[PDB]
């Protein structure tokens, strides 16, 4: 209930340095975040480092946007896993996606509580 959902933000969406970003990269780090009990259909990881991602909730790195959100004026490194397969029970397998662009954030005591996963769903 308290900076928790920051916490949480971190641990769904951070990693500092990943090493290749592939596939098989999608498939370790999803299951060692744990988002694979029922098999997350996208999730979206954030590269570099942690102060430029909060700067994000003030003016120093992001702008408000639609109703409730911020969004970056930095790029960030950023790689998406992508079920692949339909069954949400595992085994879950991903296809990895490496890119490079701002993100979109809700902010909340000046902190990420949420990654908006909507500019990744790249159709």
């Amino acid at each position: 209930q308290d900076n928790s959902r920051y916490t949480h933000f971190l641990t769904q969406h951070y990693d500092a340095k990943p090493q290749g970003r592939d596939d098989r990269y999608c498939e370790s780090i999803m299951r060692r975040r744990g988002l694979t009990s029922p098999c997350q259909d996208i999730n979206t990881f954030i590269h570099g480092n942690k102060r430029s991602i909060k700067a994000i909730c003030e003016n120093k790195n992001g702008n408000p946007h639609r109703e409730n959100l911020r969004i970056s004026k930095s790029s960030f490194q950023v790689t998406t896993c992508k079920l692949h397969g339909g069954s949400p029970w595992p085994p879950c397998q991903y296809r990895a996606t490496a890119g490079f662009r701002n993100v979109v954030v809700a902010c909340e005591n000046g902190l990420p509580v949420h990654l908006d996963q909507s500019i990744f769903r790249r159709p």
